[PDB]
């Protein structure tokens, strides 16, 4: 009667008015609330005790609502929630219960995705705290934490953070830590505006499986001295990776601490993203201390098709040791990335490398096993100042990196610090097709281009080809006495060489090693016999017993003789070959030669 | 009256009920059943023939329903069908018509599109039969069937196969079937727990274009030794491919039978995916009997930037014929790819290699047009025990294939079964670029890391370069007597070869023909006249009719002589070079040489 | 009362009828027409003045419509405007206002995202008619224009042009022209049916950041010899690209004309896309005068991983200036891409290349300023009969450009014609990795595999490499006597070059220069001192005064003597080396050798 108006107008109206899709007779016949509980957003909860919606804004603290949300969308096996477009949504407070000890806001909870359209920002609330917006673990202790499963963030939307500095250097500060995440991920969002750890992390220690980023922005996440260190996104679950991603950072501060994603475990990847004003792109690294749910070793790594413009290392490679666990990283790809090293003074921020084969955390250069690297068409620049440029600045022991084909423009290709560490290295490959640029021609002064200083080197292969002179360097390769160097390939190709005092050097005479495959460029003094017709021609050096053959880089100016066009040795260290004096008279000359051993 | 009442509780009541968006006043008048007319679920087409809901769950077969919805939507040009979330959509039984000679489920009509948020499971119905679970062919016949065009499926959702096993091996299970399929995909939705032969195929005989497979999941898809063979997508019509996909199996079998894709049309790719537990990587195949759509050729073959852990071959490479067409396959480029053989006993699964050449079904090796394949900047690792791995096995005629800048490291680097196929080879070119690793080093007794066992070779480059001893190893590269060798260019870099007996062997003398270009090193015994001054030192064997040129790799001992530096031959096969003798006296020495060859 | 009935029945019925999600208690009390005002349709818009809801069609001019829906969505902070499935959309005027100046049809606005998902066609008032369908300038000088932020258009729908040719060649047509455009996109859609110019266009004049287009389709948009240009996506703003896209066109015009991609500001890309039917690929390209938003310099531009079928050329690199800016192009990498020329006669489309280092508009060749390109892991094929293709054209002063691991099969290698353009080369690396296919053997009589038609050469190499016979060509590389060369390596490997008569030609003898570093092959006829023993040979000709070391290619069919392995020169011109009479007499023999100089 008089009821069926009062029905109408109450909550439960619409479960009264009846429907049928495109009034077709064999569709369901439903009711109107039917069809609008196909969807549901946070309208749908953002209410008060008496069920009057409220408006979001700045003096609104909307985590409450949210969370009931997403209690209530868990509670029939899932579903998706829109956060709508058109409006600021501002978080006022933390979380209660299992993500209380992950200074949580806002409890994920599996199956139950979030469709953000519209803006979610911090209050000043959480200004100089801690936070971790939203937290996929249900337990304080995350090895007594349950999965978070099929949880999935995406839209058109942003997420602030509000500008808020870290209070302390001690802080965390997160956007979506996913916890033991098995089919997770994010699409589309912006991660803005902050002064945090991270924006994203996928797994923990190892559990989880399946996360993936996508399509994300984040732009100005790090803003503070205080702020101790920075992984946008941080990718410690297997089978996990970041796609077509755009990364910046505008802070000076980023440009020292800032990395744009950390792959920490087997089988993860990082493609097809753009990165501005970060310190450095890509940590590859097994900590031993993360390797309790997919085992001990990170392997299948894959770094591609990235575009960088960083201001110290692009990939990090790394692995370390527990008491009872040992890393190890092995089988990694790092191709077709171009990356350059902004424009910044020498020795302003971290070194500047390509590769950089970091020691651990407590800096210890002893524990790593980093082996079959493949470093492959890829670019790298540094402009000309900046001394502090490295194709690979290899600190800490390495036992395999092979680089073939690709084109690196800075001041050393190989480099470590003397003093420092004396990395034992293994299985270095130089492929002769590495093109070494010319932007720092004229710059290397005192500087060896491959400044080998190591404690041993073994296994390997160098293969140096200049593609343009450079007679400021003091040497294209050098052995300090203290590295040993054994069954390897070191080799100059006198392309540019010819007015090099030094082409390559070994202090201490390594070279001369039983499996030590050699050959440069030198320039030798020699002098013949005076006999008419065929005649010898000896060095006046007698440093050469190492020397297998040599051959002539020199035209020869004489008509009246010739020098031999190759020579072999004698067992006092001289040089001797045959040339041929059209008339008789001792000889005297100055000859480029190849000297080659065993090549 | 009381009659509007009754309106408004019927199915019409939505109809009678105004709406204008936001109260705004240009906004269209309209009814509320309109607005919900603009989405369509399950929901509206799940109900009894009274027009009541019917819940979905183990008992319920809701295959009339979802082809109720299908139909309908295709009725009025297309749409998008949701399939909802937080709940289980069971399939119970075949459908009926065109869809029926496919063993077909659910068929899909153009232009409707399916949101899969929920999951859709099949009940044990389907134990032991065959199934395929969407179908787009409209006829029992699909070279009678019409097309199906702009067909999408999405979603959070899953499609489970219910983990039966194949009832016999002749059957054949799929999840989608798109048929002649035009603008068709499948993005996002994760295929698990079955045993089918493919979770997805595109296109029909080269009928269709623009199908893509991304972001997708296909997991334990294999589970029984019933299971003739598995292709997880197979792309069977131009202009198509899978992007960014997840392929994972965990059973026994899928390490003997499982492919993640097979690209058997023209402008085809698989990119960007992440493959384990499986026997192959990929199909690139030009299939004769399925070149009615495209025509007979497979060209613009793409396999990049994936990361697999296999047991057998990552890429392999086919075509063949019929009586009436012959299949060709040209211009492929596999590139940027981590691969690895899965730990496994040697031999127990089907040979491990990166390429496969591989004979047609009925095994035949003389009917392949194989060429312009371009094979670069790729790793590949097989376990040290592991003796079938292979960069290549060649084991059909090969018109060629181009090897840049990979790194390889397994135990064979070129290989084909001896006795077996003889394959003609052309082109074959593997650049000195090439890294071959050092796992395998000291598993090689008996064996030759380049095993040449094929009819003849032509037109081909291979330049072995090591970068670690294995003197294990019978010999880096060698031709049985039974292979010709013409037009071709095979070189042994001396490093690391230093101590090996054999280098580069033809056990037919085939490096001696008029266009044979080699160079590798040997051990030469040498003998003097007695001759003071310029001496002639000769070869003990006459073995060197083939020499062009030789030169030292040793040194030289000796003060009172030195041997030549360079050598050349004379018509009885000695070598011959000019030394030196301070002192006269008949010398004798065994020396290191390179042999060289018109090189 | 009654009055319920007539509340209910009006428009603001729905917002009487009340709802609460799944009824449950917790949830906010809200009305149906609350609900429905979450989301937003062109049915919401698409009305006559009396709020009756209007039918699209062919006769319905849909355009003011539908911006009264942005302009109304704008009004409440953003959303997404759906345009409905099933339905053709035509649009049939020009819009008013800013983008009248446009000749824009709809003003789209910030935060306000399109989901087309029906399609949209343009009514015949548009042909022969300029038109840019969606515009996202808001004033008709775009200097004085607004901001485009976050707009995005997505959906699986349609953009039909109508098939109208342009009316004049002066005219302009554009799909998606989104202006100064930050964080904006196109995804999903197929652009097809036309003669347009451009389909989408991002930025303007460097003025915009993060904008995108992925997995579209374009799809025959040149129908017509009026049509005076095309490129289907311009980006024209940094941090910006085109992903996994497909191009496709049919017409004769387009192989002439069209080009898929534009990249024209700073850290843009294109990848893993195909293209079928094109002349071009790629414009990589820095205009001085579109330089005002993001500075004089193109950096980090990356071409990678796409498949392509085109015409004329792959990669076109440039750069210009105007009286007060000067273009830059630096930093770029082309990588993993598989291209080929289409069928065609030869010289019936643009010379074909893979890269073009093309002229400015003008044609002025002396302006660019391209350097730090490196070019790697690619393939490209050429039919055998088009004599007009190239890895490189190299048409325009180039000063920097890396190849590296790359596999070409067409005509040239190095190309540009003679009499024309006299570029200035610096920093040419061909490294020997570059696999040079065997396609156009026997097609080469009158050519040279390396053409150097410049002005001058310094700082570059050229390692070639062949992989079989072509004896048909005149040369390996020749230079002509104009073209300066100096620091430059040039070195042809001997391998199938035995039968050539000329290997390398300098034809004003550039490779006596004092820091060229050449070999190559050649015949050299040879004559001996008649002594006894060691004998010395010297060449009949003296045109080896460049030379610092020969040695021999061919075998000694002799007993009696031997030839010098090795040879030197001497002040005359002449080789000479020391080899061997057994017995005495004047030894005259031709030769085959390597000529060295300084490597
Ligand atoms: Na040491
Ligand atoms: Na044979
Ligand atoms: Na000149």
């Amino acid at each position: 009667p008089d009821q069926f108006r009062a029905i109408i107008e109450s909550p439960e109206g619409a479960g009264h008015v009846g429907y049928q899709y495109r009034r077709n007779t064999g569709s369901t016949m439903r009711m109107v609330s039917d069809v609008l509980d196909e969807r549901v957003s946070l309208w749908d909860f953002h209410c008060d005790p008496s069920g009057n919606v409220i408006q979001p804004g700045p003096n609104v603290d909307s985590r409450q609502y949210l969370q009931a949300a997403i209690d209530y969308v868990s509670s029939n096996g899932g579903g998706t929630i829109t956060i709508p477009a058109g409006y600021t949504w501002y978080l006022g407070s933390y979380g209660v219960g299992g993500i209380a000890g992950h200074s949580g806001i806002i409890q994920l909870r599996s199956n139950v995705n979030l469709n953000i359209e519209g803006r979610i920002h911090l209050s000043p609330f959480f200004d100089l705290k801690p936070f971790q917006v939203f937290v996929g673990f249900d337990n304080g202790d995350p090895a007594s934490s349950g999965n978070l499963e099929n949880c999935h963030i995406y839209g058109h939307g942003v997420v602030d953070f509000g500008g808020y500095e870290f209070g302390a250097s001690s802080q965390l500060r997160n956007g979506v830590a996913f916890g033991r995440s098995y089919n997770c991920s994010v699409t589309g969002i912006t991660f803005q505006n902050g002064d945090v750890t991270w924006a994203i992390t996928l797994g923990w220690n190892g559990y989880g499986s399946n996360c993936y980023v996508r399509k994300c922005r984040f732009i100005n996440l790090v803003n503070s001295s205080v702020n101790a260190a920075h992984s946008t996104v941080y990718v410690n679950c297997p089978y996990s990776g970041v796609e077509s991603c755009y990364f910046s950072m505008s802070s000076s501060f980023a440009r020292n601490i800032a990395c744009s994603v950390a792959l920490h475990q087997h089988d993860t990847f990082y493609r097809g993203s753009t990165v501005n004003g970060y310190c450095r792109g890509a940590y590859v690294v097994m900590h031993a201390a993360e390797a309790a749910g997919a085992g001990s070793y990170a392997y299948n790594m894959q770094v591609e098709n990235n575009i960088a413009v960083i201001y110290g290392q692009f990939v990090i490679l790394g692995s370390d040791v527990t008491a009872t666990v040992s890393g190890h990283l092995n089988d990694v790809i790092v191709s077709g990335n171009i990356v350059s090293i902004g424009e910044r003074a020498a020795f302003s921020a971290p070194f500047g490398a390509f590769i950089d084969i970091g020691p651990d955390n407590s800096g210890a250069s002893n524990v790593q096993d980093i082996q079959r690297v493949l470093v492959t068409g890829n670019s790298f620049y540094a402009p000309a100042n900046i001394t502090d440029s490295a194709a690979i600045t290899l600190r800490a022991n390495l036992n395999g990196c092979t680089f073939i084909a690709n084109n690196f423009d800075c001041r050393y290709m190989v480099y470590n610090a003397p003093g420092t560490t004396s990395p034992v290295v293994q299985n270095l490959v130089w492929d002769k097709s590495n093109v070494i640029g010319g932007t720092h021609a004229n710059q290397r002064a005192g500087q060896n281009l491959f400044d080998m200083q190591f404690a041993s080197v073994v296994n390997s292969t160098i293969e140096v080809q200049l593609s343009c002179e450079d007679l400021s360097m003091f040497s294209c390769i050098l052995f300090p006495a203290s590295c040993q160097l054994s069954y390897s390939k070191i080799t100059v190709d006198s392309a540019w060489t010819k007015s090099m005092s030094n082409t390559a050097v070994f202090e201490g005479n390594q070279q001369a090693g039983a499996n030590v495959y050699v050959s440069y460029p030198a320039t030798v003094n020699l002098t013949s016999y005076n006999t008419q017709g065929a005649v010898p021609f000896f060095s006046t050096d007698t440093n050469y017993a190492w020397v297998t053959s040599a051959y002539s880089l020199s035209i020869n100016e004489n008509l009246d003789f010739s020098p031999p066009a190759t020579y072999t040795n004698k067992a006092n260290g001289q040089l001797v070959g045959v040339g041929y004096n059209e008339i008789g008279g001792v000889r005297s000359v100055s000859v480029r030669l190849m000297l080659q051993r065993q090549v």
